[PDB]
DNA sequence: AGCTGCCAAGCACCAG
DNA sequence: CTGGTGCATGGCAGCT
C-alpha cells in the first residue's frame, strides 16, 4: 500500500515505454534494467537485496560489448578542477588536474561518464549541468588524508609516488571520493584495481571538446559510432581491442619514439594477419572476464572462456615467434602461457557448463573424488526409481503408472484416473488431479532421501570446488591483467596493420620543423561511404607556406579537405598508417578545428557568438606547433564586420602565432593576403556546371577563385529566371567597387 | 526441401493456410482454444516484437510447424505493443459449436487492428487525434483523405502540387497512410510510420462515388459539396474500402463528408507550422509550444479541438466574429461552466464504440455520468447573453430519456468488461432477477448445508468449498477424514484434507449453476439490447459531442483570454497588422523578466520591413510574435497586445534559418513563386552564398521582388547592410531594428522595435565579448575604418 | 504473505 | 479403436 520508485519509475516509465502504476515484467528485468543503467539510472529493486550504478557495473549483459564504461569524480577548487575516472571492468584508473575551464571541457568530452559525482562547492555547472548519470557528493567524501591512506591501503605501499600522483591534491580528492564510492556498491574488496596515473597534457596531442565532436573521432555529430573514424579503422576481434582503439585514437602522443616502435610493429606483423586473427577473435573480452574474477562474480561460462583463450597462447606464442620485431617479441612474452592454469580448467570444468552454478553440473567428473562418488549414488538412487517404474508397471497391468517427481510432494507415483480404481492396497493417496491421481509408498521416500540427500552433498561440494578455483586462479591475477592488456594491444595493432594493407594507406615520416606534406591524401571515412571515386589532395605547410587560403563554394568539399588533413595528423601520431601515398609531417601540439555548424542553442547564444568564442579559444591557445582548421568565419554578420574580422583573424594567425592553418573563407578580399603578407598564399575549389546540375568538384587547385556560383544553385532551386537576372546585376555593381 | 500440396496439411493447417493466404502480409492472430496462436513466420516475427517464446507443433511427417501465442484474454496488451509498433494484426475467432463440430470449428477474421482504425482507449492517447488517411496522384494532381475512425470525422482534399500535399500531411500527420502502388513523388511519403501499399484498382472512381454513397445513404454528393473532387473521392474511395475491411461491422458514425479547400484557411506549409511551434516544439517535444500556452480544456474531445483549430484558421469573418462575441460573452462564467465540463469527458470516442458495438461497460457508465451534466450547464448558458452559445446549448440537449436508461439498466460502478456478468442492475429485467434469486437461494442454502452437515458429522474442521474443476465438495481434515460418513463420496484428495461429494450438494450445484450461468447470457443479451436502444439516438448524440467539445475550447479561450491578458482583434479591408503592444504569446509565459511589447505597422503603403540590430537583441520573436498574432487572431481568438487590426491574410511563408545545402534557396523559391498580397512573409536568411557579394545580391533581389511585383507583407530580418540601403531604392520598404546598448565592458539588448536601420552592426562588439583577444578586436576596428573610406 | 506447477481448450499427436 | 499428452502465457488454488 505504502509508498516506492513508483512515481520516480512512472517518470523512467515515461522514458522507456512501459505503462500511478508502471512497470516491468519478471522474466526481462536483467533486460529493461540494461537500460536505466544504460541513461544513467542508480537502481536496486524489489516489487533490498542486489545494488547497481551505471558507472559500477561488471556483468556482461549490462555492459554494452564494444565501449568503455567509466565512473568518475569532479569537483572546482577555489584554484583549479579535480578529476578521476575508473574503469570498474579493468582497474583503469585515471587522476587529472585541469587548470582553466577549457581544459575540463575536453576531459568531459574525451572520457564521457555514464556516472558522473560532484559536490556543492562545485559552481561551474555549465560543464556538467546537462550530463548522463549525475549524482551528488558531501564535504566528507571529498578527502585528501583518508583518501591517501584508503588508496594506498588498496594498491600497495605506504606512498603514491610511485603512481606519481604524490603532490597533486585536487585530483587525489576526486579519487578519494571515487573508490570510497566504488567499493560501497560493490562490498567486496577490488584487487584488480592495483595502480593509478596521472596524464600530463604537454605530452599527447591537445584536442578541445568543439575539435574532438567536429573530427567525429568515436561518436558523430547526431549521436552514433556510425559514420565516424572508429568505425572505419576499428576491425579489432575482441571487445578489450576495440576499447583500446578508442582510447588510442583520443590521445595522440608526441614521443615519436613510441610511435615509431608501433610503426615498425604494424609492418612485422603486416603478412601475418591473415591467420593471427582468427585465434585472438577467439582470446574474447579477456580484460572484462578477469574483472568479473577479482569481483568474485564471474560465472561458469566465463571461466570456460577463459579457459578458452588459454588455449590461445602457444598457437599465438608460435605465430609471433616468426616475427622479427623487438617490441612485438616485448608483447609475446607479455602474452605469457598460463600452462598449468589452462589445465587446472581442463580438468575442473566440462565442456560448455550451465549459465549459473546454483544448480551444480559445472564442475567436471575426475577433478574431485568424492563429488564423483556422490553423483553415482545420486544416478544410483535414480537408477532404481526407474526401476521401480517398471517394476510396477509392468505388475499391476496399468500402462498410465508413472514416477514423477516436484518439491510439493517429493517422489510419487500416478496412475490416470479411470485406471485409478486399481489402485494397490499399500498405495497412500496424496493428491487428487483431473484425471490422474498420486501417491506414495514407504519405499519412495526412503529412496527420496536417497536421491535429495546424495545431490545435496555434491551439489554443495561443486559450489566449494568452484569457489576454490577462484582461490586458486585470483594468486596470479597481477600477471592475468598484462596479458589481456598485451593481448588487446595485438588485437589492436595487427588490425591496424590490416587497415593499412587493405585500405592502401602510407606510412607517414616525421620531421622536426613543424609542417604536413601530404601527397594524394583522403578523408579515411569519405572514401568508404562515397560510392564515387574519391579525389585524392596534396597539401604542402612548411613554416615558408604557414596558411592556405580557401576560397570558392563550399558545399562540403572545404570542410572535408580541412577536417581529412586534422585526421591525417591525429592517424599519424596515433602510430597507425595513413591515407595518402607519402606523408611528413612535424611536431603538433594542438590540433584546433571551428569546423562546420553548431550553433548552440540552449544558452540564448548564436552560432556567430559561438563560432566566435571557438575562434578565440584557438587565437589564445594555438601556438607555432599548432594546426588550424578554420571553416569560413565571419557569417551571420555585416558584410565589413565580417571581413574586418577574417581579415584581423588571418593577420594574427600569420603574424604573431605562425600556426599551421586551413583558412576557408568566401570572402574574395582575403585574397590579397599573399600580396601583403609572407607566408601565406591561396587555393580553391572549382565547380563545373554540367548538363543539367553543376558538380561540385572536390579538388583542390592553387590561387584563388575567379567564380562565385550562389546564383548559379539558385537557378537550380526554382528562383525565378527574372529574380535570378536582377540578382546578377546587383552583384556586378557591388564586385566594382571591390 | 519439402513439396507442400494442400491435400497434405492436417485438417486444421489447411483452415489456417486459406485464411492467412487472405491476409498474406500482416500478422494473423489465430483463436485456438483459450490461445491465440501464431505460425510459421507469424510466429518468428511476433515472438521478436513481443518477448514471447518461439516453439513447435508436432506434425506426423514434415518438419514440425514454428509456433507462438498469448491467452485470449491477455490480448490487449499484446495488440497495444504490436500497433504503437505500426503492425497491423487480424484478429481471427471461432464461429461455429466446437461440440458440435466433427472437423474444425468454422473460424473467420472478425476484425482487423491497424494504427489508423484503432478505436478503443487503451490504444490511444486521449490529447491527441489519430487519423486514417489515403493519398493519391493523378495525371494532374494530387488526391488525400482523412478519416477519425473514433468520432467519425471524415475529410477530403485535392492538393494542388508536391509542396501543398507535403503541407497536409505534415499538418494532419495521420498514423497510417493508405497510397496506390504507382504513386509518382514517393520522397513525399517514404519513411513515414503506418505506411500501406494499396493496388491501384482500390482507387477506382466509380466503385469510390457508388461505396461513399451507400455509406452516406445518399444518391449523388453534392450535399456534402464532394461531388467535383475527383481525386479526392478517390482516396476517399480507398480510406472507406479500408475502415469497412478492418472494422467489419456496419459503422453508422461515418454519416458526413466534408471539403477542405485552401481559400478557407491560411495555409502554412511545413516548415512554418515547424517554426511557429504551434503544437510540436524546434525540438520534437510538446513542450513550450503555442498550444502548451492555450490549451487548458477541460476534456479530451475539447484539446483535440482547439489543437485542430490552432492549424487550421478559418477565414470566413462569421465564424470568427461569432467566435469572439462567445468568448467575450462567457467571460465571468470560466469557473462555473469548466469543471462541469471536465466531467462530460471524452464522449467523443465513447460514442465511437457505441457506434462500434465495442464499448465496454465503464463506457457507458461515463456516458451517463455525462448526461446528467446536461441539465446543470443547460440552466447555466441559459443566462449568458450570447447568440451563438444559446445555439450551441440547443445542440448539446438533454436526452431525458436515455439518461435514465442508463440509471435503471446498469449498476452504480460496473466491472470493465461484461463477460462474466455483474453488470445489469436490479428491477431492469425481472428474469434476471429470477434468475439471481435462484442463484443466492442455491448459494446461501449451500451454507446452511455446511452447517447442517458439521453437527450431523461433529467433526468441527468439516468446511464446505468450491474449486472450478471438481466443483462443490464438502472438506474433512485428513485428521478425521476417516470419521466421515458412509454417504459420502470421496471425490478430490489433498495433503492434509479429503474432500467429498453427495447426492444433495450435486443436486444444488447444478441448480446455482445452471441459473448462474442463465443469468450471465441474459445479461449479454441485456447489454447488447442496449446498444439497439441508443443507437438510434447517435446522430443527434453525436452532434451533442461536438457541442460540447467546442464549448470546452471557447469556454477556455475566454478564460485564456482573462488570464493571461488578451484583447480582441479586429479585421479590415486591405492587408495589413497594425499591432499596438504585441507580445509573444509563448515566449512571455517562459519568462521570468517582464516580456518588452512592441508596436507593428504594415500596410500596403508599408509592406516591407528590413529588420537589423544584432543576434540575440529580439529579431526572431518579433518576427514570430506576428505571425502567432495573426494566427490566433483567425482562429477567432483573442491576441496577446493591446490593439491589434488585421487584414485578410491566405498564407504564412517561414524562412527562418538553419538547413539540415540548396535547401533554404527552395524554400525561398517556394515564397516567390506562391506570395500573394495577402500573404506574410517572414525570412532569416534567405539563403548563403559562395563568395562576399554573392548570396547577397539575391537577398536584394528576392526584396525587390516581394516589394515591387508580389506586394506581400514581408518581415525580413538581416545582418547585411547593404539591405538597409532598399528604403531608399524602393518603394513602400522600411528600416527598423531591435536596440542595443554598449556599456563600456558588455551590451545589454532593449528587445524594443525602433524605427530608422541599427546605428551599427555590433558584430565586433560580439567577438570581443565572446572572447576574442583586445589585441586582435583593435586590429578589426582598423580594418573596418578603411572599408568605410571607400563606402 | 511468495512460489510452484496444474490448468485453461482446441486439435494433433502417439503409445496401448 | 481408446485414453493419454504437448504447448504459447497467465491466473489461481494448494502449498510453505
Ligand atoms: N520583446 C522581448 N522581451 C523580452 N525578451 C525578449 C524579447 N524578444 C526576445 N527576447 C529574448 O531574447 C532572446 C533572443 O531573441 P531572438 O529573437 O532569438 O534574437 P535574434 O532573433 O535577434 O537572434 C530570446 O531567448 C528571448 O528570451
Ligand atoms: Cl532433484
Ligand atoms: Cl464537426
Ligand atoms: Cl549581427
Amino acid at each position: 500500500f505504502y509508498e516506492l520508485f513508483y512515481d520516480d519509475a512512472k517518470r523512467a516509465s515515461q522514458l522507456l515505454d512501459i505503462s500511478p502504476m508502471a512497470g516491468i515484467p519478471y522474466h526481462a528485468v536483467e533486460n529493461y534494467l540494461a537500460k536505466l543503467v544504460n541513461q544513467g539510472e542508480s537502481v536496486a529493486i524489489c516489487e533490498v537485496v542486489r545494488i547497481v550504478t551505471p558507472g559500477t557495473i561488471s556483468d556482461e549483459a549490462l555492459l554494452q560489448e564494444r565501449q568503455d564504461n567509466l565512473l568518475a569524480a569532479i569537483w572546482q577548487d577555489s584554484k583549479g578542477f579535480g578529476y578521476a575516472t575508473l574503469d570498474i571492468s579493468s582497474g583503469r584508473f585515471r587522476l587529472s588536474e585541469p587548470a582553466d575551464r577549457e581544459t575540463m571541457a575536453a576531459e568531459l568530452q574525451r572520457t564521457n561518464p555514464a556516472e558522473l559525482l560532484y559536490a556543492e562547492d562545485f559552481a561551474e555547472m555549465s560543464l556538467i549541468e546537462g550530463r548522463r548519470g549525475l549524482r551528488r557528493r558531501p564535504l566528507w567524501e571529498f578527502e585528501i588524508d583518508t583518501a591517501r591512506q584508503q588508496l594506498n591501503l588498496q594498491f600497495g605501499t605506504r606512498d603514491l609516488v610511485g603512481f606519481g600522483v604524490e603532490n597533486a591534491p585536487r585530483g587525489l580528492c576526486a579519487a578519494g571520493c571515487l573508490l570510497q564510492y566504488a567499493k560501497d556498491t560493490q562490498r567486496t574488496t577490488l584487487p584488480h584495481i592495483r595502480s593509478i596515473t596521472m596524464e600530463r597534457e604537454q605530452d599527447s596531442i591537445i584536442m578541445d571538446a568543439a575539435t574532438r565532436r567536429n573530427l567525429e573521432i568515436t561518436q558523430n555529430l547526431a549521436g552514433g559510432a556510425e559514420n565516424t573514424l572508429a568505425s572505419v579503422l576499428d576491425c579489432t576481434v575482441t571487445p578489450m581491442g576495440s576499447r583500446m582503439l578508442k582510447r588510442w585514437l583520443h590521445m595522440p602522443v608526441r614521443d615519436t619514439r613510441v610511435l615509431l616502435e608501433r610503426q615498425q610493429t604494424i609492418g612485422a606483423l603486416q603478412d601475418f594477419t591473415a591467420g593471427l586473427q582468427p585465434v585472438l577473435r577467439q582470446v574474447g573480452d579477456l580484460e572484462r572476464i578477469l574483472a568479473r574474477l577479482a569481483l568474485r562474480t564471474a560465472r561458469p561460462r566465463d571461466l570456460a572462456r577463459m579457459r578458452h583463450a588459454f588455449q590461445q597462447l602457444p598457437e599465438l606464442r608460435a605465430q609471433l615467434e616468426t616475427v622479427d620485431s623487438a617490441p612485438v617479441q616485448a608483447l609475446r612474452e607479455k602474452m605469457g602461457e598460463f600452462a598449468e592454469l589452462r589445465d587446472l580448467l581442463e580438468r575442473a570444468i566440462i565442456d560448455t557448463p550451465p549459465v549459473l552454478v546454483r544448480d551444480g553440473g559445472v564442475i567436471a567428473s575426475g577433478y574431485n573424488e568424492e563429488l564423483d562418488e556422490w553423483r553415482a549414488l545420486a544416478d544410483g538412487a535414480t537408477d532404481y526409481l526407474e526401476r521401480l517404474e517398471v517394476r510396477e508397471r509392468e505388475r499391476t497391468g496399468l500402462d498410465t503408472l508413472k514416477v514423477g517427481f516436484n518439491a510439493v510432494h517429493g517422489y510419487y507415483i500416478q496412475i490416470s484416473r479411470g485406471q485409478s480404481h486399481l489402485a494397490p492396497i499399500n498405495y497412500m493417496r496424496r493428491q487428487t488431479l483431473k484425471n490422474a491421481e498420486r501417491y506414495i509408498i514407504p519405499e519412495l521416500k526412503e529412496y527420496e532421501d536417497k536421491v535429495l540427500t546424495s545431490k545435496g552433498k555434491a551439489l554443495a561440494l561443486e559450489k566449494q570446488l568452484y569457489e576454490e578455483l577462484f582461490d586458486l586462479l585470483l594468486p596470479h591475477l597481477e600477471a592475468l591483467q598484462q596479458s589481456a592488456s598485451a593481448l588487446a594491444e595485438l588485437d589492436v595493432l595487427v588490425n591496424l596493420a590490416e587497415r593499412a594493407y587493405t585500405l592502401n594507406y602510407t606510412c607517414p615520416t616525421f620531421i622536426d620543423k613543424p609542417g604536413i606534406r601530404i601527397t594524394e591524401g583522403r578523408h579515411p571515412v569519405v572514401e568508404q561511404v562515397l560510392n564515387e571515386p574519391f579525389i585524392a589532395n596534396p597539401l604542402n605547410l612548411s613554416p615558408q607556406r604557414r596558411m592556405l587560403i580557401i576560397t570558392g563554394p563550399n558545399m562540403g568539399g572545404k570542410s572535408t579537405y580541412m577536417r581529412q588533413t586534422a585526421l591525417i595528423a591525429l592517424m599519424a601520431y596515433i602510430g597507425s598508417y595513413v591515407p595518402a601515398q607519402k606523408v611528413e609531417i612535424g611536431p603538433i601540439d594542438r590540433i584546433f578545428t571551428r569546423v562546420g555548424a553548431a550553433d548552440d542553442l540552449a544558452s540564448g547564444r548564436s552560432t556567430f557568438m559561438v563560432e566566435m568564442t571557438e575562434t578565440a579559444n584557438i587565437l589564445h591557445n594555438a601556438t607555432e606547433y599548432s594546426l588550424v582548421l578554420m571553416d569560413e568565419i565571419g557569417r551571420g554578420t555585416s558584410t565589413y564586420d565580417g571581413l574586418s574580422l577574417a581579415w584581423a583573424c588571418a593577420e594574427n594567425l600569420a603574424n604573431k602565432i605562425k600556426a599551421l592553418t586551413l583558412f576557408a573563407t568566401h570572402y574574395f578580399e582575403l585574397t590579397q593576403l599573399p600580396e601583403k603578407m609572407e607566408g601565406v598564399a591561396n587555393v580553391h575549389l572549382d565547380a563545373l556546371e554540367h548538363g543539367d546540375t553543376i558538380a561540385f568538384m572536390h579538388s583542390v587547385q592553387d590561387g584563388a577563385a575567379s567564380k562565385s556560383y550562389g546564383l548559379a544553385v539558385a537557378a537550380l532551386a526554382g528562383v525565378p529566371k527574372e529574380v535570378i537576372k536582377r540578382a546578377r546585376q546587383k552583384l556586378r555593381e557591388l564586385e566594382s567597387i571591390s
